[PDB]
């Protein structure tokens, strides 16, 4: 059971030309997130792959919150805090995929992500679960994308399975 205040790394799996690896979400100017390779999988700079599940609310509780100014459950919207920088994973408005970066304030929709299963709803989230993350602001998926020579993270129209492992 993932719970708030937990320390975690957001991982995804990437395969190209029959070559599989495990990537971790990371960040540090442009404020943009990027991806690190691992391998007992661990990355080169763990201290920047570390996020804390600071909050978890229902969309109603969140919508109620915006209008007026613990086990995670599928369908709930969470808040991901980057330890190293103290800022929050968010979906940007700048480029069919938006960039993903870090914002200062937890205010607004941009820094909120609803969790969906790779079941289910209201049902609790398990560590072994592969999670799909959807931006409350843009309704795009936290997505693994491949550039010319490297892997990138963005908010796109297609999904990507993430693993929120304790650490």
């Amino acid at each position: 059971f993932l719970r708030t205040d937990d320390e975690v790394v957001l991982q995804c799996t990437a395969t190209i030309h029959k070559e599989q690896q495990k990537l971790c979400l990371a960040a540090e100017g442009n404020r943009l997130c990027f991806l690190e390779s691992t391998s007992k999988n661990v990355p080169p700079d763990l201290s920047i792959c570390t996020f804390v599940l600071e909050q978890s609310l229902s969309v109603r509780a969140l919508q109620e919150m915006l209008a007026n100014t613990r086990t995670l459950l599928y369908g709930h919207a969470i808040l991901l805090r980057h330890s190293y920088s103290g800022m929050y994973l968010c979906c940007l408005s700048t480029s069919l995929a938006f960039d993903v970066g870090l914002q200062e304030d937890t205010t607004g929709e941009a820094c909120w992500w609803t969790i969906h299963p790779a079941r289910s709803e209201g049902e609790k989230v398990q560590v072994g679960d592969d999670l799909i993350l959807v931006s409350v602001s843009s309704e795009r998926y936290l997505h693994l994308s491949y550039g010319n020579s490297s892997w990138h993270v963005d908010a796109a129209f297609q999904q990507t399975l993430w693993s929120v492992a304790p650490i």
